[PDB]
């Protein structure tokens, strides 16, 4: 097992760069050339492509063809970053991100078939030429640690573990590295959550190993779709008593608990919306947090990373894609999307939220260098 980020160039997602044209246009219409040019810089920053429904499976081969073309032109070894995000009864403790599969409508079997489709796409001759970094199921197993009081979560616990296990077991290839989602310091970093978190990650890996002998993963992904700083420049009161008060400290805090259960303690850390601290009044505010800024750009530089346990800082959640609708009539309306810290109005989860990414650019830290 080696750090897949070393010696590779993570792929820029063209479809995301294209959505940013709307942001560029907004800045140009305001006569704001600096921020338009900064948005152009963002178009060239690698992000993760989310396979958040069955239809999106159809983007994988075009992405692979694009990556193979770029690899052969540039001579760089490309790293394609994907998220698998379609568990049945998905995101059980909120409403914002409910998906297409439901346990009461053959969802477990449908999830398996969805995974099988992805595996086939990742098994082509072109796929063989590439390497993949894959985050598995954000906002899943953390719910088994803290949210079992929520009926949907209690009902989905087995399906989450078995689903992720099937995914792990199905993606054992020399050119794929897997990272299981591990929430963020404000959720699973509290002292009493550390051991059961480590245990459920190991339980899930062991289930995978019952399907595919010797199945492994690279490690964990943390802070996916959240806002926590890597290293805080002002510790917030809501983090007191939690040793995982920034994501660098979450890594330090969780690592020995992973080691205790024989789970690999290697991490990738989302910093795509982490540039601006101090934008929340409570740690559990997650939905479209107003004035979020783009954070530390994707990097493996140990001068910044400062941890042998961290493979890379990455951008997993693509800034500008909504966390959830603020429309109170919507089936997927979640009250968290109208928290005192939320940017309202906001469109459905995953849909483009131009005003939000306008603010991500303005609030970026370090500031974005313009590409004029
Ligand atoms: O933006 C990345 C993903 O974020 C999730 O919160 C949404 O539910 C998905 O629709 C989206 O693809």
């Amino acid at each position: 097992s080696v750090n897949p980020y070393i010696g590779r160039s993570p792929l820029v997602i063209k479809s995301y760069a294209e959505k940013l044209e709307e942001t560029i246009a907004y800045f140009e219409a305001q006569g704001d050339e600096l921020n338009a040019a900064r948005t152009r810089t963002v178009q060239g920053i690698p992000t993760f492509a989310w396979i958040s429904d069955s239809a999106t499976i159809d983007t994988i081969q075009p992405l692979i063809a694009d990556a193979v073309a770029h690899q052969e032109a540039s001579g760089e070894q490309v790293l394609v970053q994907l998220v698998i995000y379609n568990l049945p009864d998905r995101a059980c403790a909120a409403k914002a991100s409910d998906g297409e599969f439901h346990l009461d409508d053959d969802g477990a079997n449908k999830y398996r078939a969805y995974v099988d489709r992805i595996v086939a796409e990742l098994s082509t001759a072109d796929a063989d030429k590439l390497h993949f970094s894959i985050v598995l199921e954000p906002d899943s197993l953390g719910n088994m640690v803290t949210n079992m009081h929520v009926p949907k979560c209690q009902g989905a616990a087995t399906a989450y573990k078995e689903g992720i296990a099937y995914t792990i077991a199905s993606l054992q290839k020399p050119n794929i590295d897997l990272y299981i989602d591990a929430a963020h310091g404000g959720w699973l970093g509290w002292n009493d959550n550390l051991r059961p978190s480590a245990e459920i990650f190991k339980e899930t890996l062991d289930l995978a190993r019952q399907i595919t002998p010797n199945a492994t993963v690279r490690g964990l992904a943390i802070n996916v779709s959240n806002y926590n700083p890597y290293k805080t420049r002002a510790r917030e009161d809501y983090t007191e008593w939690n040793n995982a008060y920034d994501e660098w400290n979450y890594v330090k805090t969780l690592t020995p608990h992973l080691q205790a259960v024989g789970f690999p303690a290697q991490f990738i850390v989302d910093q795509g919306r982490s540039g601006r601290e101090g934008i929340r009044t409570e740690w559990g505010q997650w939905c479209n947090i107003r004035n979020a800024g783009f954070g530390i750009r994707p990097t493996t530089d140990q001068a910044i990373v400062d941890s042998a346990n961290v493979d890379a800082i990455v951008w997993v959640k693509p800034g500008g894609e909504s966390d959830g609708t603020s429309d109170v009539n919507a089936v997927r309306f979640d009250e968290n999307c109208r928290s005192p810290a939320s940017h309202v109005p906001a469109p459905e989860a995953g849909e483009w939220f131009n005003e939000f990414v306008v603010n991500l650019v303005i609030n970026a830290n370090p500031p974005l260098e313009p590409t004029y």
